[PDB]
């Protein structure tokens, strides 16, 4: 058989042939007078054996089979726009017999063509279009997989996404999803007055998260710059100047390790709401993914393959109201035991009580064992696992929401939520801190464990910060759960790919 | 009088002072019954003098003026959301009169507040709210300018936006603007069938581009990687994909000087449309830009001042159609000159007419004094200055259009078009190359005045279908539709040259 080098090789001679002798396979342009997807609804009503001499029209395509018949007949399947459409190239209804034959000699799986026919219907009942004239506007000069084997390895797929498209259907409709929730985010926010912003991805400081980051030098001002792992900041100062509702889905950037869930460069949505808070905020995301959902599916109701296709499914409903849990309360109803009041959960006793929980329910947790980490770990494991439908998990102690602003009720908790999905986190929310002495306290904070503080947002909050509460949502991730990804690089036109 | 930092030491102690008193001027939350701008359409009715005692509401805002009448009586300017209420502080309406004196005493100019009180409006006719309660909510620390004198300084600006944001509402609507326009833009795409896509900033090679790249190094991968400057050449892998339209409105990166109109990173939206070539998006270009303007704007009609307000006013028409020029022949029948034939212009003689002609015209041209940089030179000294209303220059010469698909019916010359407005380009389009040795050669001679996309060079060879690409600057089109002859007005944190 040809190998793919040779068929790459005879197949670039036989075009380069084509150019010298005046017919360039590649000409300037091809006017369609109609969509496949058009032509199959416009025509699809027309009855076995219908013929309409009377309408010509161009289509154009992508050939992915090409059947001979007697020699006077081929059958051309033409793809495009994720529909497919006959060609049935019949030499009597073609301009000439010698240019049929002459076209039909050049063309292989793959060509790009344009067809000039007319509208019918076989004798089997397949919408065909009878060409007068087939036009070669590109060829395809390397070998595709064998004709219902397709491309299945992930690393070729990833690797070339346009053969990934060319022959796999599903993975058109997973960006489709994916442009679908972003542009369903943007429609219910600038339907509540947000300002749509953009704010810098580039930025002097890198700032207190533990984040490590992409550090790219400037020529002009001999300096380093640091890529930006979230607007937040820039988004509160707008807060401050009177800008009351901002969002930006942006890119943000991290430099760590690439793997199935991790690449290096990712979109988030961040939005900012002066006078409200997480309550607000809770009925916001409600209303937000329980009707994108249905709007984009068509249901509440969304299965999921988290190990993929021929793995369990599960089902998750996005009917309203999501199921509300409170971290603390429900981590001692499932532990099954009381645990301590909410504000001892500082003093080391409550730490070793905590630890021991640990070990004698079989909960790993590997150092440092601090109460923040061992309360994370107990309830990933008590708490996460059992949201499977979406399951607001809120009022978090203070001592694992530094970030957050403190509960008016609870001693010890926060004014805050995270939407839990499959169990995996899908949105953070919380009341934000406004008093610049605070906001210094942890500037310096997080500074003394990277060893930057950013004054001049120290300074902005100084002129007045309103009571403003902030959100954030991964888009990959929602993107995965509703195109039923189980992996990143499913969701991302172009993966980051460990170079081969 | 007290300077910044006085003042500054003065309040923050005062503010603290407030704290360990029980009266913590941060408090959790204040929740808004209304906003300013319902509340000024719903009550705007009122009579002078009403006061509507049945009807308790609670505002927020920012004072931005404080007056006094008799030590009973206190008005403050409140202000949000682009809009201004009267707060008439008085006291007898107030929940006691020692709070009343109590709240007063504490507020300073700046501080956030929330006002719990009934809508009225006084004997002059200022619609207010009567306070039953007020709250301070968040204290402004910092010396604001005096009033009626705001803030000025450019580079103060835009170094403290929130603070330019605070002062001046222009700005404020300067940036509705910019975000009506991309949400217009999405909007038409949309509508058209187009996906709105996101393709890496991050890539491993610099490609083709003379622009200048940020370089940063990727320590899991032992590796460089680049910050893009355009999206092209992913779009058009996905074209090859089968995606026949596509469109990305994204930040780019130049590793350049920065300065009025320069910054490290800008927004640009490309898009390419399969079986399309540069009449099907010129129209698309007149339709787009043109409903833009009168769907922000109200009008076809805008006015832009290059110089600065109090310099010359410009009328820019988009009416459509908009006028279409060629350019070999409109800078000849500007010249008032035959030019050489279109497909002698890599010929040295031609190269030396048009030499001559700068010569003759004193059109300035730095060496290396090419056809192309000649040309370029004398088309925006005859041509490009003339474009105030939008005008698309059309059918550039080969010579000129490296990346540009070959006019079938005049020699020499390409399918492509400019859009400019104001004499600045604002768009560009052309039909696209897929030939997959075509574009091969193209990155080689790129990569000698110096790289090559191996990649994209195969998903070519696969097969891309001839294709109509797009270009537009989101942020020159910002400046011309808020009146701003700078960039730094139309982003919102401008990168700045270190103090």
């Amino acid at each position: 058989s040809v190998d793919p080098n040779q068929y790459y090789k005879i197949r670039s001679q036989a075009i380069h042939q084509l150019k010298v002798n005046g017919e360039d396979p590649y000409p300037h342009k091809f006017h369609v007078d109609i969509s496949l997807t058009d032509f199959i609804q416009k025509y699809s009503h027309l009855q076995p054996g219908d013929h309409l001499t009377d309408i010509t029209l161009k289509v154009a395509g992508r050939i992915h089979a090409k059947r001979a018949s007697g020699g006077k007949l081929i059958f051309y399947d033409l793809r495009g726009e994720g529909v497919k459409l006959q060609v049935m190239a019949n030499s009597r209804n073609y301009k000439s017999e010698e240019e049929f034959i002459h076209i039909n000699n050049k063309l292989r799986r793959g060509d790009i063509i344009g067809v000039q026919g007319n509208p019918g219907k076989t004798k089997k009942g397949e919408l065909s279009i009878i060409p007068y004239e087939i036009t070669l506007l590109s060829p395809c000069l390397h070998m595709l997989p064998h004709l219902h084997f397709g491309l299945k390895d992930k690393e070729t797929r990833y690797r070339q996404r346009y053969l990934d498209l060319i022959l796999n259907d599903f993975v058109r409709q997973k960006f489709i999803i994916r442009s679908k929730i972003i542009t369903y985010i943007r429609s219910f926010l600038d339907e509540l007055g947000f300002l749509e912003i953009e704010t810098p991805m580039m930025n002097i400081i890198p700032g207190g998260a533990v984040a490590k980051p992409f550090i790219t030098y400037h020529n002009e001002l001999d300096m380093n710059l640091y890529m930006r792992i979230a607007p937040e900041l820039y988004h509160k100062m707008l807060v401050v100047g009177g800008i009351d509702r901002v969002y930006e889905i942006g890119r943000q950037f991290r430099n760590e390790g690439i793997d199935l869930t991790h690449n290096p460069e990712f979109t988030t949505c961040e939005f900012y709401m002066a006078y409200a808070d997480y309550h607000d905020l809770m009925e916001i995301t409600e209303k937000m993914v329980s009707g994108m959902v249905k709007h984009i599916t068509g249901s509440y109701k969304v299965t999921y393959h988290p190990d993929g296709p021929e793995g369990q499914a599960y089902d998750v409903d996005f009917t309203p109201p999501f199921r509300r849990i409170n971290m603390v309360e429900e981590l001692e109803k499932a532990l099954g035991m009381k645990l301590p009041e909410t504000n001892l959960f500082e003093t080391e006793e409550t730490r070793k009580i905590l630890d021991d929980i640990c070990v004698a329910k079989a909960v790993e947790c590997p150092p440092p064992r601090t109460t923040a980490r061992l309360l994370d770990k107990l309830v990933g494991e008590f708490l996460e696992v059992t949201c499977i439908n979406p399951t607001f998990i809120c009022d978090h102690p203070q001592i694992m929401s530094p970030l957050a602003k403190w509960h008016r009720s609870k001693e010890g908790l926060t004014e805050r939520f995270e939407l839990f999905v499959m169990k995996k986190e899908i949105c953070n929310a919380y009341t934000e801190l406004n008093d610049p002495m605070r906001q210094r306290q942890l500037f310096e904070e997080q500074a003394k464990a990277k060893a930057f503080i950013d004054e001049n947002f120290c300074t902005a909050l100084e002129y007045g910060l309103p009571p403003t509460a902030g959100w954030g949502m991964g888009i990959d991730r929602v993107a995965m759960f509703l195109t039923d990804s189980n992996n990143i690089k499913e969701v991302l036109l172009f993966p980051a790919m460990k170079p081969e």
